[PDB]
């Protein structure tokens, strides 16, 4: 799969009293009884849900995702089953109604399942209904295990995977042109400019591809703001500082911070030639975007 890539991740669920009603009168009772199956609030252009909070190790909060398919094992009445819910059953919001008689001295009890992919709550994903005498004793349901797939962007390898830096605000991607006399970083819309990230000890590194001078490859920031590409070196000048934790993934918004300017931070500034400048408490938005194209 070139793009993005599908990861099993556990999820949590919960079966709540989705509905209840107590007939202590001699007669029974109708009721008409009304549910809404599938996810709450669900976005009816988009099927990409960001993330209001972690899924354990893989998402975090502001991730954007795609699911998938929720499967949930619970047990009641000391049997064991397996509910799954497939992809148009969690997005297309369904809303099941039918009537139920309720008798006399009796309470009818509507466990509801639900399962909350990173915020993403997923309403009545199964159904057990329950009628119990007054005053009988009930068969709680349990969840066993929560787990669903979801769909997220492929991960970067540091010092293979080629991508392109577009600016999240302006749209467009960092391309490299002649500043002064070495290789400077400027913003326009070609795709053909690409670059290759690393990580050691000193921090990140945004390597270019694409350079006009042989050798001068590593992004750094200038005593003046504006950046340039130099040889690889120490320096903490050409290290960078990335917001998010590895490892990284295709699609993602992240910010460069400068390790020796700590304050200064990659963004735009329309300068005399460039306008790719790490200017002080400034930390514009920045998509990393891989290349299969
Ligand atoms: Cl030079
Ligand atoms: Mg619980
Ligand atoms: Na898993
Ligand atoms: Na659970
Ligand atoms: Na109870
Ligand atoms: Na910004």
């Amino acid at each position: 799969a070139e793009g993005y890539e599908q990861i099993e991740v556990d999820v949590v669920a919960v079966w709540k009293e989705g509905y209840v009603y107590e007939n202590r009168g001699s007669t029974s009772v109708d009721q008409k009884i009304t549910i809404t199956k599938g996810m709450k609030n669900v976005n009816s252009e988009t099927r990409t849900v960001t993330a209001t909070h972690s899924i354990g190790s893989t998402i975090s909060t502001g991730d954007a995702f795609e699911i998938g398919s929720v499967e949930v094992s619970y047990s009641h009445s000391h049997e064991e089953s397996q509910v799954s819910m497939t992809e148009t059953e969690v997005y297309e919001s369904k809303v099941i109604e039918h009537t139920i008689t309720i008798p006399p001295t009796s309470k009818f009890t509507r466990w509801q399942l639900n399962a909350d992919v990173g915020g993403a709550d997923i309403e009545y994903m199964y159904l057990i209904d329950e009628v119990t005498p007054i005053g009988g004793t009930q068969s709680i349901p349990q969840v066993i295990t929560s787990r669903a797939k979801i769909i997220v962007g492929r991960q970067i390898i540091l010092g293979k995977t080629e991508i392109r830096i577009k600016h999240a605000e302006r749209k467009e991607y960092m391309t490299v042109v002649s500043r002064k006399s070495w290789p400077a970083a400027t913003l326009g819309h070609s795709k053909l400019f690409k670059f290759v990230l690393y990580e050691d000890w000193g921090g990140f590194r945004i390597k270019t591809l694409n350079t006009m001078y042989s050798g001068y490859e590593y992004a750094y920031s200038s005593d003046q703001g504006g950046i340039y590409f130099d040889q690889g070196t120490d320096n903490p000048k050409q290290r960078w500082a990335i917001n998010k934790s590895l490892p990284l993934r295709h699609g993602d918004v992240v910010t460069f911070m400068n390790k020796y300017f700590t304050r200064s931070g990659l963004c735009y500034d329309d300068g005399p030639a460039t306008n790719v400048y790490c200017l002080d408490k400034r930390e514009d938005k920045w998509i990393l975007e891989v290349v299969g194209l």
